[PDB]
């Protein structure tokens, strides 16, 4: 197991524009297009991303390509952040993947608000962090996924993905 397989499981794969759990236009493997309620705006963003007139539909290869870029950007987003980097650096390889998944799902900003849980993760207080992470809109809104990530932080293994 790895980051890619992990998120592929969490986000699925769709080749046609769709609305995510928050109702935003997305495509591929959790690739957010826009927070705009406009579909045309979504189509436009999609075409811009792909480099062609897609008409709201892409190929598997294209999805994969967005996905690789998005994973890469997430990691970089972490590394570029002064508050995130240190956390990320203190962790083992499995736990890091947990951190990248949250980052992918929620962006720098969302991740930002877990300051307290982050401190705990940094101190290696596993069970406490798991408890703190659970006290969040994030857990209340996407419980099954949240549970998978949380277990991952808690145990340092991939058991929730097996
Ligand atoms: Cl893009
Ligand atoms: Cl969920």
């Amino acid at each position: 197991m790895n980051i890619f397989e992990m998120l592929r499981i969490d986000e699925g794969l769709r080749l046609k524009i769709y609305k995510d759990t928050e109702g935003y236009y997305t495509i591929g493997i959790g690739h957010l297009l826009t927070k705009s309620p406009s579909l045309n705006a979504a189509k436009s963003e999609l075409d811009k991303a792909i480099g062609r007139n897609t008409n709201g539909v892409i190929t598997k290869d294209e999805a994969e390509k967005l996905f690789n870029q998005d994973v890469d950007a997430a990691v970089r987003g972490i590394l570029r952040n002064a508050k995130l980097k240190p956390v990320y650096d203190s962790l083992d390889a499995v736990r890091r993947a947990a951190l990248i998944n949250m980052m992918f799902q929620m962006g720098e900003t969302g991740v930002a608000g877990f300051t307290n849980s982050l401190r705990m993760l940094q101190q290696k207080r596993w069970d406490e962090a798991a408890v703190n992470l659970a006290k969040s809109r994030w857990y209340n809104q996407t419980p099954n996924r949240a549970k998978r990530v949380i277990t991952t932080f808690r145990t340092g293994t991939w058991d929730a993905y097996k």
